[PDB]
């Protein structure tokens, strides 16, 4: 059972290629996660220079590979898909919405590599405006609590999720970001099929004051809930 890959402290390795309106990047994740308290310590940071996007846009992208570390309640302990398609682990896709704005397509693989927890991505970001929220850095420094919304999907015999995301722009307005993720199992064997339900995020993004390279250090918890 994949649940017990996660008893304890995990340590995490995220990997990211992307490419919004030609702008070509990469993001180096690391860090641990403790499902117990659905704990995740993670530091990403830009290795080909400066990120041509601001860095919540990209917090979903780079947390939704480790959905594995959401605190699932005991009762709700038949609901983990995430958990259960571990080792072998899963194929990731979402589709990033941005209203009035450009879109993200992702394309990911979440599995273990020893002991060790790696979700490698390759996003594409199209159609965005040279002086919109995104490529013009509008976008405050912060990521507000918000739910994804879990709905089974038993014909792909995987998941879907759901949500919102409301990013705050500088000047107090908001820029609306959908979000449709979509899960799918690499391994052949059995996967939990959840009943409807939804992980309860909070995230606090901070900078390491050492740190000259454009990066962002993240604390966030998530928890399952609605059951």
């Amino acid at each position: 059972k994949g649940e017990e890959l996660f008893t304890g402290v995990v340590p995490i390795l995220v990997e990211l290629d992307g490419d919004v309106n030609g702008h070509k990047f990469s993001v180096s994740g690391e860090g641990e996660g403790d499902a117990t308290y659905g704990k995740l310590t993670l530091k990403f940071i830009c290795t080909t220079g400066k990120l041509p996007v601001p860095w919540p846009t990209l917090v979903t992208t780079l947390t939704y590979g480790v959905q594995c570390f959401s605190r699932y309640p005991d009762h709700m302990k038949q609901h983990d898909f995430f958990k259960s398609a571990m080792p072998e682990g899963y194929v990731q896709e979402a589709t990033i919405s941005f209203k009035d704005d450009g879109n993200y397509k992702t394309r990911a693989e979440v599995k273990f590599e020893g002991d060790t927890l790696v979700n490698r991505i390759e996003l594409k970001g199209i159609d965005f405006k040279e002086d919109g929220n995104i490529l013009g850095h509008k976008l405050e420094y912060n990521y507000n609590s918000h739910n994804v919304y879990i709905t089974a999907d038993k014909q792909k015999n995987g998941i879907k999720a759901n949500f919102k995301i409301r990013h705050n722009i500088e000047d107090g307005s908001v820029q609306l970001a959908d979000h449709y993720q979509q899960n799918t199992p690499i391994g052949d064997g059995p996967v939990l099929l959840p009943d409807n339900h939804y992980l309860s995020t909070q995230s606090a993004l901070s900078k390491d004051p050492n740190e000259k390279r454009d990066h962002m250090v993240l604390l966030e918890f998530v928890t399952a809930a609605g059951i």
